[PDB]
RNA sequence: AUAACUCAAUUUGUAAAAAAGUUUUAGAGCUAGAAAUAGCAAGUUAAAAUAAGGCUAGUCCGUUAUCAACUUGAAAAAGUG
DNA sequence: CAACCGCATTTTTTACAAATTGAGTTAT
DNA sequence: AAATGCGATTG
């Protein structure tokens, strides 16, 4: 019966209101179930469900992938150990038994607790001998001694435990030893080429400064002031540049026009490099050999630090000299101490709590700690100046397991291996015999295009098998289905072709789909010239011969090409105007470029009877992106062109999908014509058709073809595209809107109103960083930041901005952004933007120009060419560019203005639309005679801006800390607002309910600008104007508001104090405790982290997550006696044992200690489960053990206005000042509701005691104040406030006693039905 | 409002990998003195676990989503004022 | 007991698909 | 990245 709902959906909230048509909210009486006193209750039809936060499914993530890591790591030593077990049972029985005791106390072992040898002696021998596992690998390396088979195998478990990186393919081979010979080869090479100007070689140390310990940048800085007349950025430092990795470019040497930039890493060199080579000469070449072959020497320079001529364990040896200095800087250090400072010595020496090298070595410091604690007592002191200079170069007393170990590739330790293997081999036939095995067991990785290795029950896997064997790492390509694999890892994601369901989507970069989109585009194009009268298509024999002599020669075709290389120069067009295409094609054959230089062979790719070839060829590139497979599936065309040209197609990769099926394209025919949609683009007569009208066209027969080609509401809305959260929200929006409709009998509304609310230092860091490295700039040596500074907006800027003026060019002073603006690009009343994308720092916003428009064409002009290099490294995207440059395309039009003006009000969000697509689908589910949908409920949807606007307007003013309440009062807003807009402008139904020249551009700005008018008496517009005390709609008459009543009603609901805020309650998920792994120590706090490792014994883990309560009644045994006593308590069951609870409460329980439980008593309390004693007074069941506060404060609306003005119109001003006592009668408010509820006095009375401290304060200020006093009283978890400089210690309720005999509330979604169980009974 | 294309930014989801960290144990502490307690000597490494665990036993799975109460259901979700 | 203070696994790389937003061309 | 449920210290 006439009611319309309203409805607010957040990420943590869902406000929801009833209203009837005078925008009164109902008040109903409701049925209390449970053994209460009660047996109803009234309640007002408006209320708020709160909840928390929805996850993305990333944690969970990277912790299954962790998982399966550890799982494969085991199995990898596993797999080595089977290798070894007999013949190690041949030497020590027991030796693998005691590697997997290890962990295990004396007590609980079963052999000596000596894992190596077994004894005290061999293993202090050991030791002695080999300080670190690194000298053992070295040693077992070098040495041709016969070695234990113990210590052969500890050598290899190490290296493939730890193995290092696959981030570079192929292999390494060491080779430091001719880094002198390479660089003089670099320099000869050059001034052979450079007769004119030859670099001398005037034996600059290259070894010694090249693989020294600083980065690439220091390294090419010095190496380059060795050389005179020559600078880093000339050609030959651009050279060393790539030598050593970084990515330099190339153009400003060359006098090129075009990027020349190279990385040898980057698998796109050979051919960046033959770009550059074709554009500059191949005489060149022999240089950049050069630079291959000295980086090659000098690839991995940082992780070995040591002659290759000494051993074949450069890694290792390298660790054993981190030891050695750490030794001999040690002994220095500790007798520098005993000389200058013998007092500090203990705290650096022995205690482990100060970051010391004690807290270094046995505390929690970390080096980053340890040399930040200890560096001013190096510098301070007197025969230390190498250790400082250790400390900057961070080499001063490292470990050898590091956090920069990370750098290590797989080749370096499987080299190690090898040579291991290698050495002890001519020794143990069986090493030799199961040399591959080994090796293969550090190489062998699966790749991601397989998944996991399952077997029928992973959710996520994909993986085939060519064979039912059990998968090894030797069997790996026998058994599992490579290929088939790599195929479903992508074709379980691609789309299928939406007008073809059964058809997959072609390669982006199919020859076909090019063709396709080129022709496309080109049927669209129309010309004139000066003896024609009308603008005329192309034909099909003018786009054959444009595609033939133009996009088939040139990458990208201009319009200028168009009018001069085809209409001047075939057709006599001194002049002519194109109208289907700005400045050049979007479209473009890239891929048939790229075949044409692998190929070189044009009368190929132009021979239709290839077309399929070609086609697989693509796809392939497409599919596969392991080179190896790509090979192998290009075999079949192996004898087609020559081997080389194999060679390079296997590295032609292409990514990316289509949008349409080779079937639609070229596939289906029309009846009729015989002619597939591509036949129709290339030549459709008079009619240029295009593929949306061939594919809705009545004429031809694509259409119904099509139309024969062509679920829970839980997966639909998990379906959809957006944060996890806001999809919470919608589902929660749906909940509520059926229970309401159940409390309205059934009845549906006549219309629902929902409103959507709209919406980080490392990647700043990361993004300025290599903006500025890419812009050749100091600012950062000039003025180093750290994250977290940057979280300063003006600062992030600044940085953005390469410490400039943006609209001046001009420099900016660090220490003058106070005295700067940010100023909005596009300004913000017509963009509601406040991202970075449309903000700029600048001296002063006036220098912009105009403020009713984009920046101003002087500036343009001024500023461009920075913005360009600004948009070049990344440190403004396109979008911000193309905005601040827009005046010298007019700037803003009138009709942009007017759009952004109804953008403001009319909600283009894709995701809200689906909101409101599932509420209607929901709703109007019936057809009329003619089949057309009834819409008995029409589903309206407001910007946030509508009814905030409202609120500031006729001073209904919201303030969000006071209470939950604003979400619920924000959905009756909307309800109202937006039933009366419709009301009062049916049309605007197209603009605002779901379902199916210059002058009118002002008139839209100005109405979409004035829309809300209608609620107003009399108006200024920047003349006056009044409107009538009724308001009513011309064709109808109806009456749509009616300002004698309607606003007073909307008071009247917002002063309401009864308003059904709920807090879901929710079962507690994920982790089962903290991950941290505590010490040992005498408490069942601690959870041992594996069957039989009693903490006490072995530590383990703290504090486990309630997953939810529950209620026993039973008996406890107490004393010595085990007499019987009956208890009520709260047993927090935690998510580790919620299974085995649920599986048998009773043996559970009673396992616990419990005895006769009362089954049927057991009573599921989730997490923020609601309860109710003494003078209203709520909690919320938090945990076991912690209650929430569970009541909300109603301010009366006088109070919550008051507020809001007193925190920030002369009238509005005279009201604060009239109405200062108000803050008095506040804290009056705030102190019962405190006394009544919140039951914290001695917060209570900091809080009077600091508020009667400041009466003598600015009352603006005490008012923001009393605004932070108000989180005293929230809802929910306690929490600590600053009154003004008076933090406020939150006081939690951590007991839970008080809720066994006090009523609990089973609340429904909305709040409205409640069963009242009074717990006092059991 | 839809569809294809261009450029760019963002978000979601997935797989394969790396390095640390932590926790027990092993790296014979030494002299004094009865005892705590002093004095000095040392330290850098390794094994193993890294959600307890599960059955389907895979080199798989185990932290997302979803959840008032009562009656019905496996479960979804229905029926109840 | 209540007030009070402390604590919480971290980081790095590769490969891939789909939406969505927002500036453009062409169409239903 | 908080903040909020818990651990332990203390008063
Ligand atoms: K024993
Ligand atoms: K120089
Ligand atoms: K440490
Ligand atoms: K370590
Ligand atoms: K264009
Ligand atoms: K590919
Ligand atoms: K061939
Ligand atoms: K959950
Ligand atoms: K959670
Ligand atoms: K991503
Ligand atoms: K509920
Ligand atoms: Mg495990
Ligand atoms: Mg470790």
């Amino acid at each position: 019966k006439k009611y319309s709902i309203g409805l607010a959906i957040g990420t943590n909230s869902v406000g929801w209101a009833v209203i009837t048509d005078e925008y009164k909210v109902p008040s109903k009486k409701f049925k209390v179930l449970g053994n209460t006193d009660r047996h109803s209750i009234k309640k007002n039809l408006i209320g708020a469900l709160l909840f928390d936060s929805g996850e993305t499914a990333e944690a969970t993530r990277l912790k299954r992938t962790a998982r399966r890591r550890y799982t494969r790591r085991k199995n990898r030593i596993c797999y080595l150990q089977e290798i070894f077990s007999n013949e190690m049972a041949k030497v020590d029985d027991s030796f693998f038994h005691r590697l997997e005791e290890s962990f295990l106390v004396e007590e609980d072992k079963k052999h000596e607790r000596h894992p190596i040898f077994g004894n005290i002696v061999d293993e202090v021998a050991y030791h002695e001998k080999y300080p670190t596992i690194y000298h053992l690998r070295k040693k077992l390396v070098d040495s041709t001694d016969k070695a234990d088979l113990r210590l052969i195998y500890l050598a290899l478990a190490h290296m493939i435990k730890f193995r290092g990186h696959f981030l570079i393919e192929g292999d390494l081979n060491p080779d430091n030893s001719d880094v002198d010979k390479l660089f003089i080869q670099l320099v000869q090479t050059y001034n052979q080429l450079f007769e004119e100007n030859p670099i001398n070689a005037s034996g600059v140390d290259a070894k010694a400064i090249l693989s020294a310990r600083l980065s690439k940048s220091r390294r090419l800085e010095n190496l380059i002031a060795q050389l005179p007349g020559e600078k880093k950025n000339g050609l030959f430092g651009n050279l060393i540049a790539l030598s050593l990795g970084l990515t330099p470019n190339f153009k400003s040497n060359f006098d090129l026009a075009e990027d020349a930039k190279l990385q040898l890493s980057k698998d796109t060199y050979d051919d960046d490099l033959d770009n550059l080579l074709a554009q500059i000469g191949d005489q060149y070449a022999d240089l950049f050999l050069a630079a291959k072959n000295l980086s090659d020497a000098i690839l991995l320079s940082d992780i070995l630090r040591v002659n290759t001529e000494i051993t074949k364990a450069p890694l290792s040896a390298s660790m054993i000299k981190r030891y050695d200095e750490h030794h001999q800087d040690l002994t220095l250090l500790k007798a520098l101490v005993r000389q200058q400072l013998p007092e500090k010595y203990k705290e650096i020496f022995f205690d482990q709590s100060k970051n010391g090298y004690a807290g270094y070595i046995d505390g929690g410091a970390s080096q980053e700690e340890f040399y930040k604690f200890i560096k001013p007592i190096l510098e301070k002191m007197d025969g230390t100046e190498e250790l400082l200079v250790k400390l900057n170069r961070e080499d001063l007393l490292r470990k050898q397991r590091t956090f920069d170990n990370g750098s290590i590739p797989h080749q370096i330790h499987l080299g190690e291996l090898h040579a291991i293997l290698r050495r002890q081999e001519d020794f143990y036939p069986f090493l030799k015999d199961n040399r591959e095995k080994i090796e293969k067991i550090l190489t062998f990785r699966i790749p991601y295009y397989v998944g996991p290795l399952a077997r029928g029950n992973s959710r996520f896997a994909w993986m085939t098998r060519k064979s039912e064997e059990t998968i090894t790492p030797w069997n790996f390509e026998e058994v599992v289905d490579k290929g088939a694999s790599a195929q479903s890892f992508i074709e379980r994601m691609t789309n299928f072709d939406k007008n073809l369901p059964n058809e997959k989507v072609l390669p982006k970069h199919s020859l076909l789909y090019e063709y396709f989109t080129v022709y496309n585009e080109l049927t669209k194009v129309k010309y004139v010239t000066e003896g024609m009268r009308k603008p005329a298509f192309l034909s099909g024999e003018q786009k054959k011969a444009i595609v033939d002599l133009l996009f088939k020669t040139n990458r990208k075709v201009t319009v200028k090409q168009l009018k001069e290389d085809y209409f001047k120069k075939i057709e006599c067009f001194d002049s002519v105007e194109i109208s289907g295409v700005e400045d050049r094609f979007n479209a473009s054959l890239g891929t048939y470029h790229d075949l044409l230089k692998i190929i070189k062979d044009k009368d190929f790719l132009d021979n239709e009877e290839n077309e399929d070839i070609l086609e697989d060829i693509v796809l392939t590139l497409t599919l596969f992106e392991d080179r190896e497979m790509i090979e192998e599936r290009l075999k079949t065309y192996a004898h087609l062109f020559d081997d080389k040209v194999m060679k390079q197609l296997k590295r032609r990769r292409y990514t990316g999908w289509g949008r349409l099926s080779r079937k639609l394209i070229n596939g289906i025919r029309d009846k009729q014509s015989g002619k597939t949609i591509l036949d129709f683009l290339k030549s459709d007569g008079f009619a240029n058709r295009n593929f949306m009208q061939l594919i809705h066209d009545d004429s031809l027969t694509f259409k119904e073809d099509i139309q024969k080609a062509q679920d829970s509401l839980h997966e639909h809305i998990a379906n959809l595209a957006g944060s996890p959260a806001i999809k919470k929200g919608i589902l929660q929006t749906v909940k509520v809107v059926d229970e309401l409709v159940k409390v309205m009998g059934r009845h549906k509304p006549e219309n629902i109103v929902i409103e959507m609310a709209r919406e980080n230092s490392r990647e700043r860091m990361k993004r300025i960083e290599e903006g500025i490295k890419e812009l050749g700039s100091q600012i950062l040596k000039e003025h180093p930041v750290e994250n977290t500074q940057l979280q300063n907006e003006k600062l992030y800027l600044y940085y953005l901005q390469n410490g400039r003026d943006m609209y001046v060019d001009q420099e900016l002073d660090i220490n003058r952004l106070s005295d700067y603006d940010v100023d909005a690009i596009v300004p913000q009343s017509f963009l509601k933007d406040d991202s970075i994308d449309n903000k700029v720092l600048t001296r002063s916003d006036k220098n912009r120009g105009k403020s009713d428009n984009v920046p101003s064409e002087e500036v343009v002009k001024k500023m461009k060419n920075y913005w360009r290099q600004l948009l070049n490294a990344k440190l403004i995207t396109q979008r911000k560019f193309d905005n601040l440059t827009k005046a010298e395309r007019g700037g803003l039009s009138e009709l942009d203005k007017a759009g952004f003006i109804k953008r403001q009000l009319v909600e283009t969000r894709q995701i809200t639309k689906h909101v409101a697509q599932i509420l209607d689908s929901r709703m109007n589910t019936k057809y009329d005679e003619n089949d057309k949908l009834i819409r008995e409920v029409k589903v309206i949807t407001l910007k946030s801006k509508l009814v905030s606007d409202f609120r500031k307007d006729f001073q209904f003013y919201k303030v969000r800390e006071i209470n939950n309440y604003h979400h619920a009062h924000d959905a009756y807003l909307n309800a109202v607002v937006g039933t009366a807009l419709i009301k009062k402008y049916p049309k605007l139904e197209s603009e605002f309910v779901y379902g199916d020249e210059i002058g009118k551009a002002t008139a839209k700005y100005f109405f979409y600008s004035n829309i809300m008018n209608f609620f107003k008496t009399e108006i200024t517009l920047a003349e006056i104007r009044k409107r009538p005390l009724i308001e009513t709609n011309g064709e109808t008459g109806e009456i749509v508001w009616d300002k004698g009543r309607d606003f007073a009603t909307v008071r009247k609901v917002l002063s309401m104090p009864q308003v059904n805020i709920v807090k879901k309650t929710e079962v507690q998920t994920g982790g089962f405790s903290k991950e941290s792994i505590l010490p040992k120590r005498n408490s069942d706090k601690l959870i041992a982290r594996k069957k039989d490792w009693d903490p006490k014994k072995y530590g383990g883990f703290v504090s486990p997550t309630v997953a939810y309560s529950v209620l026993v009644v039973a008996k406890v045994e107490k004393g010595k006696s085990k007499k019987l006593k009956s208890v009520k308590e709260l047993l927090g069951i935690t998510i580790m044992e919620r299974s085995s609870f649920e599986k048998n409460p009773i043996d559970f329980l009673e396992a616990k200690g419990y005895k006769e439980v009362k089954k049927d008593l057991i009573i599921k309390l989730p997490k923020y489960s609601l309860f109710e004693l003494e003078n209203g007074r709520k909690r919320m069941l938090a945990s076991a053990r912690e209650l929430q506060k569970g009541n909300e404060l109603a301010l009366p609306s006088k109070y919550v206005n008051f507020l809001y003005l007193a925190s920030h119109n002369e009238q509005k001003q005279l009201f604060v000042e009239q109405h200062k006592h108000y803050l008095d009668e506040i804290i009056e408010q705030i102190s019962e509701f405190s006394k009544r509820v919140i039951l914290a006095d001695a917060n209570l009375d900091k809080v009077l005691s600091a508020y009667n401290k400041h009466r003598d304060k600015p009352i603006r200020e005490q008012a923001e104040n009393i605004i932070h006093l108000f989180t005293l009283t929230n809802l929910g978890a306690p929490a600590a406030f600053k009154y003004f400089d008076t933090t406020i210690d939150r006081k939690e309720y951590r007991s839970t006693k008080e809720v066994l005999d006090a009523t609990l509330i089973h609340q429904s979604i909305t709040g409205l039905y409640e069963t009242r169980i009074d717990l006092s009974q059991l």
